[PDB]
């Protein structure tokens, strides 16, 4: 069985305006985070209610989702397709998929030497003491870890990686979506171009799984969505919080 047809000269096109987004929305020195406001790492060995007062690392984790929301925007738009959707569709896609692509870009700067985003430095190390530290507890945290070693097991070319998070953004079933059946086509244009991807790139392959495996990642993404909202929202509910967050990370997670 198992055809293995080549890349259409269109899908051709379509990975390489996708990895050149990628390369200038995805600066892999992070080279701007000395322009976020400080890392601050005060002991919490413990502790829900010294988190809360104290949220020591929300402002600098706050300005770096920020950042990076601003990024995927960015890269959003330079999506074959993305253009073609009404303004109101795209923002309704980029809202409820920030989170999600944060957390698959993320995945760069994740190392599993010490299970941490290594973004250089010491300062620009986060683990999950620095995470806890901006209001997060362990049940979106830990999942979020397991979620980060999944991810970097499966071996992404990068061509796969910015498909997925292209696939990502571009979901039909978003609460809210207008054009479902417009979204629904440049999603599976960008599915049909990762299946044909993998099956021209990929060795083995009687591993064709990796699909299922890929898109298995899309849904825990909205299991984690979820979770990080439920606990956004709690946050928001501590008094100067707004200090704390931006007014991008407001709209977008409000
Ligand atoms: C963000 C990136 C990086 C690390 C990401 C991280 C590490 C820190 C904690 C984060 C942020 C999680 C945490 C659960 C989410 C949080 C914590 C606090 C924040 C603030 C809004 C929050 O809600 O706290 C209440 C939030 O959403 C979700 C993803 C986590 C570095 C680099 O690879 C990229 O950045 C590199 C730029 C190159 O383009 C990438 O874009």
């Amino acid at each position: 069985d198992s055809l293995r047809p080549k890349l259409s000269e269109e899908q051709q096109r379509i990975i390489a305006i996708l990895l050149d987004a990628h390369h200038k929305t995805y600066d892999p020195t992070y080279s701007d985070f000395c322009q976020f406001r400080p890392p601050v790492r005060v002991n919490d060995g413990g502790s829900v209610t010294l988190e809360l007062s104290q949220l020591s690392m929300l402002p600098h984790l706050a300005d770096l989702v920020s950042y990076s929301i601003q990024k995927v925007i960015g890269f959003a738009k330079m999506i074959p397709g993305f253009r073609d959707l009404t303004s109101e569709d795209q923002i309704v896609l980029l809202k409820s998929s920030a989170i999600e692509v944060i957390m698959l870009r993320s995945n760069e700067s994740f190392t599993m030497d010490d299970m941490s985003w290594t973004c250089g430095n010491q300062d620009y190390k986060y683990r999950v003491s620095d995470v806890t530290k901006a209001g997060h507890s362990l049940e979106l945290i830990e999942p979020l870890i397991k979620f980060q070693v999944g991810l970097k097991k499966l071996n992404l070319h990068e061509e796969e990686h910015v498909l997925l998070m292209a696939i990502c953004i571009v979901s039909p079933d978003r609460p809210g979506v207008q054009d479902a059946a417009l979204i629904e086509a440049i999603q599976d244009r960008l599915s049909n171009t990762l299946q044909t991807y993998i099956r021209c790139r990929h060795p083995p392959p009687g591993s064709h799984l990796l699909y299922a495996k890929m898109i298995q990642k899309l849904a825990d993404l909205r299991s984690l969505n979820e979770e990080h909202s439920k606990q956004y929202r709690c946050l928001s509910f501590q008094p100067e919080c707004s200090m704390k967050l931006t007014p991008l990370v407001l709209e977008v997670f409000g």
